[PDB]
């Protein structure tokens, strides 16, 4: 297809009033009988009807009960009762056959066949284990039957499903079940009819058929309505659903208290799917989850995966209002529901777990994955202007930066002002398909606030850079002068970047008071120009606390002495800025040691001793009593390597890895006695946040106690591995052991495989922990694991567990190019059956320009090999075309 543009939107020529679907479900060939009740838009001349349709085996076309034949050269001579198929497979009916009056309704009935077992794209109807499941977002419903496959077309649905009674005892679709019984002529088959009373776009359609067990629990809304919440899964996993069920109940209660949102259906169903591209999908009343985001068990699920399940479960329920009842006018507005819903699950996770812990996790993920995207060839604003394949723009920018943009609304307007904007947003657009500007206008109108410049967050890509050009205390005036500058580098298709509306939370820590001296302690500064000076009231000499709570998704250039950083590490009040001060000091040490290693390529690299400021602060955090142990663990943990690499030019993952290990080993020697004392204090599975924090700090201290990677380190990690009562401490010890070549690593990996007992999720970790190992010939191990009996590229979770994890290994960038070729060979094979996963796999080649010339030539070679592959998908073609946009021709 050709490139699509945001400003080319136009309402549809025709409307869809009713959808009558009949499914004759078989694993090899499913018949889909569909009747669409349509009419032309008012005040519009007659025009041809064009319906989306992809990979359908068409049997018959019927217009108002009259059969139409396939247009051919023989039908041209005389037959006018014909239909046509365009070059893309869309169903075309000439305007002469349709009613002349616009309001006159007509019926288009089609019989098509699809092949679920051959549907390896996992879009539309396909087989997943013992289940027949669906996935339609964004444009997958056209792979089931003909439709106007766009989110601004809504209609009422009536769905009938017929299937084998033994293989598919449970049949599910959107809405309420109105009929169930046996198939009349065919013995052994049964059916069910589902009617959705509320109109919905086609991407929210879903159907499930297979052998399912369920747990359930009632929920009473604030109006008194009772909603039956049920979690479905295959029989073998039906005892691992309580954590997901309890998460739905918390999400429904939280949305009522925090935003006044009330569920409107009698049933809320969640079905687990073992073969799923996304993490979960918000199909109206019939959510479908990836198994890794639903199933939970103490012996298989880590604390982080437990929290991720709670977060995604809430995310999918929050889509019922921000996504389903108020939906998108077009796919350029994807961040209207994704950015707003991610922000909603971030507030939810913060209230359910720890606010500071969640904020630190979100910022670290943003400044690694999203910052790389925003500085690369695929950089796009949260509301893109153009796209080729819409599946390529379900990105960290649209999701996670979009949430940071929503959070900036909350910062500028306050909680009560943000709530008033939400109420007006839901009141105006309930049951409609709207845009980003509608949400921004709701926030503006409800608060009397001008948000015209704020739209630049939606229009301009790239990470803004905020420089602290001057920050000096003025004792004569009792003022603190703060001068700030902002600039944003060019991104593909947009060189000039106009100033953003940047809210910057600041604070001052008095040098005498050792606490906040501002009242209120945090002040929201509105940086709206390219350069601006602010004057804060400071009674005494102070130290600046800049960008508290990460109030804007920007880079910060702020020169601080190690003494002022140590002052903030000990006396700052903002939880993020307190951690940011420690993260800033450790990042600079990591970055400098990596540049020394990068200068000599590891040939005689001598590191200066770690400064006492860093070690004493590390020791104080380690020995501290009474504080939150999760904040303790995240402060002591070394900075994420992908985050530090985004500040380097060029990026050298091997130099950054050696820099990380050298710091890990030096602090392990300097504070070995204190580390061993705290480690023994954290011994002796509960889901309580107190026990999660204890295990989190215990695993971090083990990392600092095993840096030498000698026989003593392997023995300590092996005991941690064997004595673990859950997956959290077991997987952490295994991950540490896999960097230590020896018998302890092989024994742990062999035992880990057998202890899985065929569990696909535990086997994913077994593949991933090997792909991320810092061992020699880790590439050859990954290449060999592709032949393993339990490896199949057709399952996205298993493919990502091995291949995607390997792309995050620093040895993936080995200068011999063996790692790049491995990914390219994988992307080529996967693209022939699952374009979505292959396009995301090829994304690891996007930042080729940021690496050294040797790695540039190797990555450019694989990028061109993929781009020149015959039959390459539209999805993967767009990704590598963008990557090669700034590359030499030929
Ligand atoms: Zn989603
Ligand atoms: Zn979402």
């Amino acid at each position: 297809p050709v490139e699509k543009h945001r400003l080319d939107y136009k309402p549809t020529d025709f409307l869809i009033d009713f959808v009558d679907l009949d499914f004759d479900l078989y694993d090899d060939r499913t018949k889909v009988t569909s009747t669409l009740t349509m009419h032309r838009r008012e005040q519009t001349p007659p025009t041809d009807l064009v319906l989306d349709g992809e990979d359908l085996e068409l049997e018959s076309v019927e217009l108002d009960g009259n059969a139409l034949s396939m247009h051919s050269t023989e039908t041209q001579k005389g037959d006018k009762r014909v239909y046509s198929l365009d070059v893309d497979g869309r169903l075309v009916i000439a305007a002469d056959l349709l009613p002349q009056e616009a309001e006159k309704k007509f019926k288009v009935k089609t019989v098509v066949y699809v092949r679920p077992k051959e549907n390896l794209q996992l879009m539309g109807l396909y087989k997943s284990g013992a289940l027949l499941v669906t996935q339609c977002e964004a444009e997958g419903f056209r792979r089931i039957t003909y439709f106007l496959d766009r989110p601004d077309v809504m209609s009422l649905f009536k769905v009938r499903l017929a299937a084998d009674e033994k293989a598919c005892p449970v049949l599910l679709s959107n809405g309420n079940m109105v009929e169930s019984g046996k198939v009349e002529g065919e013995k052994g088959r049964h059916f069910a009819v589902f009617e959705d009373p509320f109109q919905k776009p086609c991407y929210l359609f879903a159907l499930v058929a297979g052998d399912l067990k369920s747990i359930s629990q009632s929920f009473t809304t604030m109006s008194g309505r009772n909603v039956k919440v049920s979690i479905f899964s295959e029989p073998e996993d039906s005892s691992k659903l309580t954590w997901a069920l309890e998460s739905v109940l918390k999400s429904m209660k939280w949305d009522e208290e925090r935003f006044g949102r009330e569920y409107d259906l009698d049933v809320f169903n969640v079905v687990c799917a073992k073969d799923f591209n996304m993490g979960a999908m918000e199909n109206k009343g019939l959510n479908i989850f990836n198994a890794a985001l639903l199933l939970a068990d103490p012996s298989t699920t880590t604390d982080a995966e437990y929290q991720r399940i709670l977060n995604v479960v809430g995310h999918e329920y929050f889509h019922q209002w921000t996504g389903n009842r108020v939906t998108c006018r077009d796919w350029f507005q994807l961040t209207l529901k994704e950015g707003l819903t991610v922000f909603r699950d971030q507030l939810f996770t913060a209230d359910m777990c720890s606010a500071a812990v969640k904020r630190i996790e979100d910022v670290v993920f943003l400044r690694s994955r999203q910052f790389a995207e925003d500085s690369g060839p695929m950089a796009h604003p949260i509301r893109p202007e153009t796209y080729i394949a819409m599946d390529n723009f379900y990105t960290a920018t649209v999701y996670d930066k979009g949430a940071e943009v929503i959070r900036m609304y909350h910062t500028l307007l306050g909680e009560a002002g943000f709530r008033k904007g939400m109420d007006l947003y839901f009141k105006r657009h309930d049951g409609k398909a709207v845009t980003c500007d509608d949400f921004r206008a709701a926030m503006a109108d409800a608060n009397g606030r001008d948000l015209g410049q704020f739209e630049r967050w939606y229009l301009q890509a790239g990470t803004p850079e905020v420089t602290v050009s001057e920050a000096v205390f003025q004792p004569d005036r009792k003022k603190f002068k703060l001068t700030l500058k902002q600039r944003t580098p060019p991104t593909p298709g947009q060189v000039e970047k106009h100033p953003f509306h940047i809210p910057i939370k600041v604070g001052l820590i008095g040098k005498t008071s050792k606490k906040d001296i501002l009242s209120p302690p945090t002040k929201v500064l509105e940086l709206t120009e390219a350069e601006q000076t602010f004057e804060l009231d400071a009674a005494e000499d102070c130290v600046l606390s800049f960008l508290r709570d990460f109030s804007a998704p920007v880079k910060v250039k702020h020169e601080q002495t190690d003494e002022d950083i140590a002052f903030l590490m000990a006396h700052d009040s903002d939880d993020f800025a307190k951690w940011q001060a420690a993260h800033t000091l450790a990042s600079g040490l990591l970055k400098h040691r990596a540049e020394q290693w990068r200068e000599k390529q590891g040939e005689d690299v001598e590191f200066a001793r770690l400064p006492k400021i860093y070690v004493e602060a590390f020791k104080q955090t380690l020995l501290e009593q009474g504080r939150d142990r999760s904040i303790q663990a995240y402060t002591l943990r070394l900075p994420d390597r992908d985050g530090v690499a985004q500040e380097m030019e060029p990026i050298d993952p091997l130099a950054l890895k050696e820099a990380t290990e050298s710091v890990r080993r030096e602090v392990g020697q300097l504070l070995k006695s204190d580390l061993l004392k705290v480690y023994a204090s954290l011994s002796a599975e509960s889901r309580d946040q107190s026990e999660v924090s204890r295990r989190r700090l215990r695993n971090v201290i083990l990392y600092f106690l095993t840096g030498e990677r000698d026989k003593e380190a392997a023995a300590l990690a092996m005991n941690h591995f064997k004595s673990a009562k859950g997956m959290t401490e077991k997987y952490a010890a295994l991950s540490i052991l896999c960097d230590i070549e020896g018998p302890e690593r092989t024994a742990a990996l062999e035992q880990f495989y057998r202890d899985a007992k065929g569990d696909p999720l535990v086997l994913d970790k077994w593949f991933a922990v090997q792909a991320l190992s810092d061992v020699r010939q880790v590439t050859e191990t990954v290449k060999e694991l592709q032949k393993h009996a339990d490896f199949t590229a057709k399952n996205p979770n298993r493919l990502r567990a091995l291949i995607f994890s390997f792309t995050r290994n620093p040895q993936f960038h080995n200068k011999d190019g063996a790692g790049y070729a491995l990914l390219a060979d994988s992307v080529l094979a996967v693209d022939r059956f699952n374009p979505q996963i292959a396009a995301r796999g090829a994304g690891a080649f996007l930042q080729w320009k940021k690496y050294d010339e040797t790695r540039q030539r190797e990555m450019l070679k694989q990028l061109r090999r993929i781009a020149n592959a015959p039959g390459l998908s539209v999805d993967t073609l767009e990704i590598v075309q963008k990557a090669l946009a700034g590359a030499p021709e030929e």
